[PDB]
């Protein structure tokens, strides 16, 4: 029946508002720069977009606020009460989501230091969330069984990433049919739409305060020594954690780069500055619906029997396995673009299958009562930090560049995923 | 001992707030038609101001918001009790004064829009919220001293114009000696000074959030029949025609204070001078009225209220006002060559407006209309106040706007008649 449905959408609708606000700046970071960044006339080569500098500070804010804001929760946050943290929590995301659709001025430097500004305050408020918060996984997930409790409740990820490219495909759509501009290659300062698309961005990234405010009303009505023995096993956990997240985000969010040197989305000089963004959301759209949905779907009919050990471990070798494969038939990839599709869309779909539904419990049926919460937030803030790694990291290859530069990102990318293989190796299930 | 002073502002905290929102915007109306309405070029007369609907619209729609939430948490709120109404309406005024000071995009009429959209609910939150509480301090009013106390709190407003004007001062200054710009006769682009002029009153008006979250701080931890209305009905309609032609008179005299000022004297002309430091001038003047002339009248008022009564004084207050006003209108010729006795003159105009008549129109209908449907005949003598604030945002302000020497003639003898019409009908209402 739907009564079980009613129960995972309302324990995952946390997960979902995360994943949607976190990956929703992805689509309209190419208008940010064709907007603030492009001047009238003096044409020499593609439409401007964000500096190396301003497109990574813009990626990254969220994630270094997430990491400022679940320390200081965690630590400094338990005497105040499970109800006035999560109000505060979910009322600071849906403000400065609200807030980044506003602007202090009309210059530039105005416009992206608030957009900064608001952006680390909602990342602030996501890190501090601690979405699930562990209770109910401590509750019959940690006891019984982790069949189609967590499985199920993280399947709200993969949601809230086709819902994102769904409303910025809407969007674009409709302000597309009455705003029609030659591309680039023609009218150079038409092919701005500058009227016109100073809107589409502001009310893609308001949107996000709806499900903060859903979330509000859905949950605010529900009531040494020890350490030396366990050993490896806290850095196996940060370890596992770590050389997950970082390829995760990192292929999440290089998604705009990768599908303009590989066929799919055509030359960035060659489309206009809506339908250029259009084309990213269904691009994102399709391959989050074929290859990261049915991830989940997978994973929860095999959690008891397959386990949590030889899953996880195929997924890595999967994972890095077909990084690899990508990373050196690249020239022959670039003329064949209908299988570099399925190439990365299988990487998403082992990922899925793989560590992505793993790396949560595996504090879980461990990490004795004693110190499990101090274990719990080591890991998660491994995780953080891996996540900011990524931001910062493999993104100054992968953006623009050239050829050379991108065929070396998948190199490491390959490389930490067979890693995490290798150190992935202890930890036993029992 | 410090006591009695920490009452009066914990308990006019509200008052004070109510007066900041409210007349913090004549201050930066000027500067918004200097940036966003004056074209570059195309120097035919002063500088570009705002539209006689967009000025009337901006001015006003915070009152009609006012009205509205009054009429909303009123016959419709009574259900949730006075901890939830005091923090959504607290937390709603912050929202919206900080959001004011952040715009939707870059073209005017999306700025305006902004502008217009985030004052309305401002205006929402301040009437959804009576201020003052004459419900806990009805207890009290049933039978003691009705001075101190009331007019102490209600002393606040004064204060608040008085920091309105003075924070407009600070950032006017702050701001003005890193940029140094010729006169609107000289360059006419740079007399702008947009880079740094777009950011002033930003600032000015998201300023206004914390008194917001003060008073929450502070007020989170304190825990019609036949015969009514025939035996009464005289007192109703007295009343509610007081409180109207009080309100137009206050709104129309300080809303107008822009207007008043470059066309008397004391300010220079529109068209010699930069935008920020017009600002400077027209904040230095309010300030000024606004503490020498604005801020005694409370004081005195609370030396004398059961000294004399609340009935001699409410009228000689009209009386004096409608004098004083109706000298101003037909003695404005000989006076536009002098500006002391002007200055003077307003001064005193303000002195006796907060003297008589405002300490003792709030605490009127309390005494009487019995509890039996007291809250019914407060809150409808509350909605003819609101309404008679709104009158004079979107009345009078058309002719003193632009006004053409006649207008603003004509506007000072309207209001004299109003006044004279108010000291009328104050006579229906007695003291015991």
């Amino acid at each position: 029946q739907m009564y079980h449905m009613k129960a995972i959408v309302i324990a995952g609708m946390g997960f979902f508002t995360d994943a949607y606000d976190l990956f929703c700046i992805s689509t309209v970071s190419k208008l940010l720069g064709r907007l603030y960044y492009q001047p009238d006339g003096s044409t020499d080569s593609k439409p401007g977009a964000l500096s190396k500098t301003a497109n990574n500070m813009v990626i990254g804010v969220a994630l270094v606020g997430t990491l400022m804001g679940q320390l200081v929760f965690g630590y400094f946050g338990d005497k105040l009460g499970r109800k006035r943290v999560y109000g505060v929590t979910l009322i600071l995301m849906a403000a400065c989501a609200i807030g980044s659709g506003l602007s202090f001025g009309s210059s530039r430097k105005a416009v992206i230091g608030t957009l900064c500004f608001f952006r680390f305050w909602l990342g602030f408020g996501i890190g501090g969330d601690y979405p699930l918060s562990a209770t109910i996984m401590s509750e019959y997930s940690n006891k019984k069984t982790r069949g189609a409790f967590i499985a199920a409740v993280f399947a709200m990820q993969g949601v809230g990433i086709i819902f994102a490219g769904l409303v910025s495909m809407i969007v674009s759509s409709i302000f597309l049919t009455y705003n029609k501009a030659p591309s680039y290659k023609g009218n150079h300062d038409l092919s701005r739409q500058m009227p016109a698309a100073d809107y589409v961005w502001r009310i893609v990234l308001m949107i996000g305060a709806f499900p903060a405010l859903a979330t509000f009303y859905w949950r605010m009505k529900m009531p040494m020594e020890f350490a030396r023995r366990h050993g490896l096993h806290l850095i196996g956990t940060t370890t596992t954690w770590f050389l997950l997240d970082i390829a995760f985000y990192s292929q999440n969010l290089t998604q705009k780069d990768i599908f303009p040197a590989m066929g799919l989305i055509s030359g960035a000089a060659e489309v206009n500055a809506l339908t250029e963004m259009f084309q990213i959301s269904k691009a994102s759209f399709l391959v989050a619906l074929l290859g990261t949905f049915p991830g989940y779907w997978v994973t929860v009919a095999l959690i008891d029997k397959m386990g949590r050990y030889m899953i996880q471990l195929i997924g890595f070798f999967m994972m890095s396995m077909f990084m690899l494969a990508m990373g050196i038939l690249y020239d022959y990839l670039k003329t064949h673009h209908f299988l570099f599709g399925l190439l990365y869309a299988l990487t998403f779909f082992f990922a899925n299958f793989g560590p992505n539904s793993t790396t949560f419990v595996l504090p879980a049926e461990l990490f004795p009562t004693r110190v499990r919460s101090t274990c719990h937030a080591i890991s998660a803030a491994a995780g953080k930090a891996g996540a900011i790694v990524a931001a910062f990291g493999i993104q100054k290859l992968t953006y623009n560049s050239q050829v050379k530069s991108i065929k070396k990102a998948l190199i490491i990318l390959s490389i930490t995923n067979m890693l995490g293989f290798f150190f992935t190796f202890l930890v036993p299930e029992t």
